[PDB]
């Protein structure tokens, strides 16, 4: 067998440590843009995120209302492909005719979608969600360094050349990324186990530190670039717990960040609103529940946070403030001069409020 | 005294990392035979598990119900030495004798069966065992680097040569293989102190991380067949929590798994079903217990699972799917393929299910 | 990004091994006397404290009475600048003219006090400050590696020379500190996130542990003396949870150490003493919380200590002990004989009391 | 400040790995004699312990009851010497005049037994117990490493030669014991924090964990002994919480253990047994809790446990039993073979009772 030199870590053993802020850097002029497409060396994406958030492609989450209300905030979502091929295309096409400052959308004016496939009836399901009108298709998959998706993007390139965007996933470390790279992905998605409503020890012991597998990813797809003159843009999905996790995984590397529980507790999602003991909640189950993967998971209850719209713009302004510390007006510098230290595990109670009431 | 560069590790602490998934590598496909005795460069062993679990030698264990279940399913019981040497053979030629898929048989048909010995009776145990049917014997000891255990072998070979199986152990590092080896051995078991009934701390202080146990015998039997062209195939005893620890055990190189907790809880286990407050358990105690040892150890209760069959049918399942996650088809492709990495000391927590009620 | 060799640790990780302790050492021979502000080799400090303590720039510790409690035993108080100007101008005035062992004052005997200052209203409160009577200022700040620092010092250079003392901060690194050095600090603060009342995590996540960021700005500092022939004096800022913590700070290269929540507990805060089932307490909120930065931080409880100076006096004789026991008569003797070690993540539990009730 | 490449570590972070265990090796043939004082290459100690263990110099603990209960076994207690030169002079003599298998005694074949003596009386103290017919001595403080102790030795040297011998301690590293060794001590204790009533923390912070101060303490001693010649006896105290300790501090290189909390539950303490709530407890407190020093410590109590020879017994038969997995008829065999590991701070879960009720 082969091991590893060190172990893997996650977001929560890290810190960021700041570096110059000059006087241009208020959180107002921070840019959040970024590439979800691949590109080549000179060029910039096809499609750019306004704000590096995505909503994952889960039943409880990626509605047609979800799509929207993100779309609107310069995000975008990917309609959940755990539903009939005639379902999923439909809200698609909702998405698309809705309209019939940061908003992400087309040439036409229209919010952009993006839409989750599998490696089974993609022949079927992918000419109907791009008749529908979707922007973009990922691949939903816990353990994307497979034959099968290699065949499914294959199988598009073929009949759509570079015309139909497809990202790919999930994988975690550098061998992965290159293997779903070299089979055409438009955008490679990273995290195995650190979903919050994944528990790897319960089921196959699978998995790596979100951290540890975007760092190595990342320095697998600045080699890949440097090689072959072709940018693929990255995305680190799952295990983001407090907004500070965003900014470190953008520091890291990560182009933008794939969430679902952040996004379940918002009004926007497609869940019921329930009302327990006096706290409003919303219901959010994982897709490998048998809840859902009948239409290996778990199925619980979130806070409600209330509408999209004002929790997005508290965490992303933390974003930018925290950017501004490390010095960086874009998430590209911010990729470049973000100074990251692993805290350690005899530590961590400093961080918090301590001997305090 | 000897001190090591880096501290011990438990499967607890282990993750695998994907690797390419074929197209054929679906559960079904996945063979999980096995060999339990040493042979040489070339050759196949004389006894191949067609499922890599063994049960336990324990009273509370592997009995005759236990012994046939198990064999049904494609693995072996080792019936327990801690009881006379007239009703140990009896459960032998009981099982023997049942019948007078994956069932693990003889030449004649008949379910195969193991019996653990000890250094002291084994001039009379070994031949009453041997003539009642015995497939297969193994010394049973906590510490198995012991002169005692090559003065057994060197009895057994002298009086019946290659034709009678022993296995030996326990042992936990390299130098300990090499003498149980040397000795004759035809597979060494791995573990001290990870057993779910065995407390090291309140006992003798002996013992080594499980993990870091199989990892090193691993390569000291890897250097063993290099040099002397004998495979000895190797035990990992105890400290199985998880079923993926199952995978993580077999990825490290053990051959085969012995555990004692994990079949205790099924219906064939010799102990009593007793329901306490409205749930069903099992009784289960170690062989240093006061009330095992007198025909060191703790005495308790483990939760009803019911029948061997569908309870081991799920745990493999997994592992044959976790398997496939790695490219693996068979148990000595999983140990050339799998990429297994330590997890930090400060996590672990992303892996369980989090932040959700 | 950029990233480090080994994790940061807190000063809870670490403890002092004795050095030789001679027979002229007992505490009352011990002098605590430490350097407030930049010189040049050869020379020394304009403003030397007579006790390594200084109180926290907060609205809720440093007031007229506390700058007065402490400058009677020694140290000095930061009078906060989260007030308009006229009010902390009235509180510099009060200290200066109160008197209209061990106290530090000025050649006119009157108490020294010192200031905080923010990068914004500078031009005008600055002013306000000296008229007043200020020995010593301090920029205010969670991220003081900013070039908002740099231009506040500039414009108190270019209006006052080295007549008027500014400390600067907070850093936690090498780089920050030669930025604030070279920008014309009289003293620099250490610190970010290791505050009692400072919650990293549910913030920006920016950060180092207290100890790693001491002992770094302090190798960064001297190496700085060595090319510059400038002095530097560094403060340890947060992070003090027992007395020992203090010794250790001091010992890592700190010249002198800020608090907060220490001074808090005492009658001479300006807080209010509410007693809380049968408790007395002392309100304690950071500068970052609403109830304060509008005239990101939590607002709490502290345990009633008493009056300032028979607390410092205990906390100081436990140091001064410590110093003995490490044969050191001094701080600078401290600083250059101090032998640190890390402790086990694996441990801490033996240094305290254990297995007896 | 100098600062090591390793943490500390303490007992519980080590396991010991078994060796070849020989047909000669049962507990009953195990040896545990080991040198007191400090003798010259080729020669043998003037005193030899019959058993490892010997009682702490404490009020709680080291009587007269205590000193000849322990002599009887093989061991020696320290009478303490926080009371009166006449008090402590008179529990000597009674030892010695008590009688007026592995007993320990002088040529007369009185009971041997040892008397703590400080820095401050000692010219008066002294004289005292060596009429009244103290077999050695040891001075009693937490911090060794002092001029103190290298004059108080010198007095005994210049007034007695070589014919009374004193133990000096405590220190923690090669330094401390170097300092002493020059200073002509006959044994030199190690331990500062690992006292189960000493709260390092909640005090002045200065300590190492055990394994590491003896495994460090042991190999300046080693070559202390190839420079000179002379072979000191070192003493392992504090910090045994489990039997097993005993068999790891033996093992690291320790000539023998001394023991408060252990010894304070028997029956032989000079403390009250006392009832409470219906559970027989013993009184417990350091030396340095204001209830004895005058006549930075804790009081407490511990749960009796009956007559000291049936514990001492069995502790040491787990002791023996572990020495012979190890291959050990002696310690200095076992010092010279055993394999020692630490193990993972993710860990230590496994070696203890696990997912059984
Ligand atoms: N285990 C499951 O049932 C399940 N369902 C979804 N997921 C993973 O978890 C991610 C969401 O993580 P989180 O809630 O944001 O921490 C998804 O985008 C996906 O990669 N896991
Ligand atoms: N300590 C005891 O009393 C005792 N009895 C059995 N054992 C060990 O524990 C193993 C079972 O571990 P577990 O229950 O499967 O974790 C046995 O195969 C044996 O090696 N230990
Ligand atoms: N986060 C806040 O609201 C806040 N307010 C003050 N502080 C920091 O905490 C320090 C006090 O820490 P402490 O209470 O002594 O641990 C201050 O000197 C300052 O650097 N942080
Ligand atoms: N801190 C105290 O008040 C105190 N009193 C005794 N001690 C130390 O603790 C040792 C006993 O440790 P324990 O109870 O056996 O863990 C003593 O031999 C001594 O070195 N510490
Ligand atoms: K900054
Ligand atoms: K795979
Ligand atoms: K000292
Ligand atoms: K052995
Ligand atoms: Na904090
Ligand atoms: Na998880
Ligand atoms: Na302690
Ligand atoms: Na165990």
């Amino acid at each position: 067998a082969k091991y590893y030199n060190e172990p893997c870590h996650t977001f929560n053993e890290y810190l960021l440590i700041p570096g110059l802020s000059t006087v241009d850097c208020i959180p107002s002029n921070v840019n959040l843009s970024t590439p979800l497409v691949k590109f080549q060396k000179g060029q910039q994406s096809e499609i750019n995120l306004k704000i590096p958030l995505v909503s994952a492609i889960m039943q409880s989450v990626s509605g047609e209302k979800m799509a929207i209300a993100l779309a609107r905030e310069g995000g975008i979502s990917f309609i959940f492909g755990s539903q009939s091929i005639e379902s999923q295309a439909a809200m698609v096409h909702a998405v698309k005719n809705f309209k019939a400052h940061n908003e992400l959308v087309d040439s036409q004016k229209r919010y952009l979608v993006g839409a989750g496939i599998n490696t089974r009836d993609f022949r079927e399901r992918v000419p109907a969600l791009v008749e529908a009108g979707a922007d973009v298709l990922c691949i939903d998959s816990s353990d994307g360094f497979s034959e099968w998706q290699k065949i499914t993007i294959g199988w598009i390139r073929e009949k759509y050349g570079d015309k139909v965007k497809v990202g790919a996933g999930n994988i975690v470390d550098g061998e992965g990324f290159r293997y779903l790279a070299d089979a055409g992905a438009d955008f490679i998605k990273i995290g195995i186990g650190g979903g919050s409503i994944c528990i790897t020890r319960e089921q196959k012991g699978i998995g790596r530190g979100q951290a540890t597998a975007v760092i190595d990813v990342v320095a697998e797809r600045n080699k890949y670039f440097e090689e072959t003159g072709i940018y693929i843009p990255v995305c680190s999905d799952g295990g983001i717990v407090y907004d500070y996790h965003m900014t470190l995984a953008l520091a890291m590397g990560a182009d933008f960040i794939m969430l679902g529980r952040y996004f379940a507790r918002f009004e926007e999602s497609p869940t019921r609103k329930v009302t327990i003991n006096g706290s409003v909640m919303k219901e959010y189950w994982g897709e490998g529940s048998s809840r859902a993967r009948n239409w290996e998971g778990v199925d619980s209850y979130v806070p409600y946070a209330g509408k999209l719209k004002d929790n997005v713009e508290a965490s992303l302004n933390k974003v930018k403030s925290t950017m501004c510390n490390c010095g960086a007006l874009t998430i590209p510098q911010l990729q470049s001069k973000a100074k990251i230290t692993l805290v350690s595990s005899v530590s961590i109670v400093e961080g918090g409020a301590h001997d305090v009431i």
